[PDB]
C-alpha cells in the first residue's frame, strides 16, 4: 500500500556508533546469551583465524533460534521482552561495533539456520537497502538458494561444507555461534582489540581500572550475580559476585522519589588493589567505579541494582533525570557515612558451581578455584539443593 521506510546500508556502520567502548559490544553480545528466554549455560569467547582473517567467535549452548526468529534478530526493534535487552538494536549495535561484517550460526534442536550481516557483502554489491541473507536446514537444505551463493561467494566461508561444519562448534544440540571478521582497526594501524599480549584475554591498546582493559577482568564483573559461564579463550573466566567479595560490609538503602520501593546497597572494601560505586541494571554493570563523595575514601565499593532507572542506547549510562542525580547524590552521602563509620580478605567466601551455577558460600580464603563442585563442600553438599537465603 504504502511505501516503507527502508534503511541505507550505512546505517550499519552509523548505528555501530552506538558503543563508545567495545566491551559494551562484547556485553550486549554477552546480554543476548544470557537473557532468560535463551538462558544458556555457558558462552565461549575466542578469537580464530579462518581465511588469513581475525574472527571474534561468541558461542553459546542456549536455546538456539528458528529462521524466523533468526530473521526477527538481524532486524531492527524485534524483542519479546527481567531481562536486559529492551530495544531490539544490541546485536546490529555491537556486532558492527566490533567489524564489518557477522554470521551468525543457530540450531534449535532440529533446524540449522544461518544469517548473515555483512557491510561488506552489501557495498560489493552494491545494493541500495539492507540485505540479510539466511538459510536453514539430515542437513538437507530449505527463498534461501540466493542467501548461500551470498554467503558462499562474498563471506568467508566460500565452500558449504565449511559453513555446515561451523554448526559443530556448537558444544551442544542447541546454540548460537556469532562469528565476527574485518575488525576494527585503529588509527595506528593495528587492531582495536589485542589478542598476541596476552594469549588468554583480549586487551585494549592502551589509574584507569583493568576493567577497562583486560577483556577478563570486565567479564569478571560484568554480572551482579553471576550465572552463566563464561570462557574467554578457551580458559574460563572467574566470575564473583561484587558485593560478596568485600570486606568489613555494610548495608543501606535509597528510595526513589517515584516509588515505595527500597533498593539495597551494599558498602565494602576490595580485597586486590580499583574501586568506586557499581550501577547494575537488570543484573547487568552500566557503571562501573563511578567515583562519589570523598572518593575525588580510596578502597572502598559500593554496589546499587538500580531497576528504576533506564540504560542509555548503549546501556553505558543512563538517562539523565532527577532520580539519577537524587541516587548519585544519595550514594555519595551514604559512602561518606561509611567511611567515616571506620575512623585484606572478604567477610564471606562464595563459590560456584562448575556442573550446577550454583553460589555455595564456604567459609575459606579468597584467586578463586576455575573449577568448583558442589560435591567438594564442607556442609548443601549436593547440586540439588537450592541456593542460601541471599
Ligand atoms: N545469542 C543468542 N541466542 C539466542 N537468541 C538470541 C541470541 N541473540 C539474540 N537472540 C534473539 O534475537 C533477538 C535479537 O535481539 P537484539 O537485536 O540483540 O536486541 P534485544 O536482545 O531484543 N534487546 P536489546 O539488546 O536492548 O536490543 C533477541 O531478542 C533474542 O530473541
Ligand atoms: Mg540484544
Ligand atoms: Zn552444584
Amino acid at each position: 500500500g504504502i511505501r516503507l521506510s527502508t534503511m541505507s546500508p550505512r546505517y550499519l556502520q552509523s548505528n555501530s556508533s552506538s558503543h563508545t567502548r567495545p566491551f559494551s559490544a562484547i556485553a550486549e553480545l554477552l546480554d543476548n546469551a544470557v537473557d532468560p528466554d535463551v538462558s544458556a549455560r555457558t558462552v565461549f569467547i575466542d578469537v580464530e583465524e579462518v581465511k588469513n582473517k581475525s574472527c571474534l567467535t561468541f558461542t553459546d549452548d542456549g536455546c538456539g533460534m528458528t529462521p524466523h526468529k533468526l530473521h526477527r534478530m538481524l532486524s531492527f526493534g524485534f524483542t519479546d521482552k527481567c531481562p536486559i535487552g529492551v530495544f531490539g538494536n544490541g546485536f546490529k549495535s555491537g556486532s558492527m561495533r566490533l567489524g564489518k561484517d557477522a554470521l551468525v550460526f543457530t540450531k534449535n534442536g532440529g533446524t540449522l539456520t544461518v544469517g548473515l550481516l555483512s557491510q561488506t557483502y552489501l557495498e560489493c554489491v552494491q545494493a541500495q537497502a539492507v540485505i540479510v541473507p539466511i538459510v536453514p536446514f539430515n542437513k538437507k537444505m530449505i527463498d534461501s538458494l540466493p542467501s548461500l551463493e551470498a554467503i558462499l561467494n562474498y563471506s568467508i566461508f566460500n565452500r558449504e561444507n565449511d559453513l555446515l561444519a561451523q554448526f559443530d562448534a556448537i558444544p551442544g544440540k542447541k546454540g548460537t555461534r556469532v562469528l565476527i571478521w574485518n575488525i576494527r582497526r585503529n588509527k595506528n594501524g593495528k587492531s582495536e582489540l589485542d589478542f598476541d599480549t596476552d594469549q588468554y584475554d583480549i586487551l585494549v591498546s592502551d589509574e584507569l581500572p583493568e576493567t577497562e582493559y583486560s577483556l577478563r577482568a570486565f567479564c569478571g564483573i560484568l554480572y551482579m550475580k553471576p550465572r552463566m559461564k563464561i570462557f574467554l579463550r578457551q580458559k574460563k573466566v572467574t566470575t564473583q559476585m561484587i558485593a560478596k567479595s568485600l570486606a568489613n560490609v555494610e548495608y543501606d538503602t535509597y528510595k526513589p522519589t517515584f516509588t515505595n520501593k527500597q533498593v539495597r546497597i551494599t558498602f565494602g572494601f576490595s580485597c586486590k588493589n580499583q574501586f568506586g560505586i557499581m550501577m547494575y541494571h537488570n543484573n547487568r554493570l552500566i557503571k562501573s567505579f563511578e567515583k562519589v563523595g570523598c572518593q575525588v575514601g580510596v578502597g572502598v565499593i559500593g554496589v546499587i541494582e538500580c531497576n528504576f532507572l533506564k540504560p542509555a542506547y548503549n546501556k553505558q549510562d543512563f538517562e539523565y533525570t532527577k532520580e539519577y542525580r537524587l541516587t548519585i547524590n544519595a550514594l555519595a552521602q551514604k559512602l561518606n557515612a561509611y567511611w567515616k563509620e571506620k575512623t585484606k580478605v572478604p567477610d564471606q567466601t562464595w563459590v560456584q558451581c562448575d556442573e550446577c551455577l550454583k553460589w555455595r558460600k564456604l567459609p575459606g580464603k579468597i584467586m578463586l578455584p576455575a573449577r568448583w563442585f558442589c560435591y567438594y563442600n564442607s556442609h548443601y553438599r549436593r547440586c540439588s539443593v537450592p541456593e542460601e537465603q541471599e
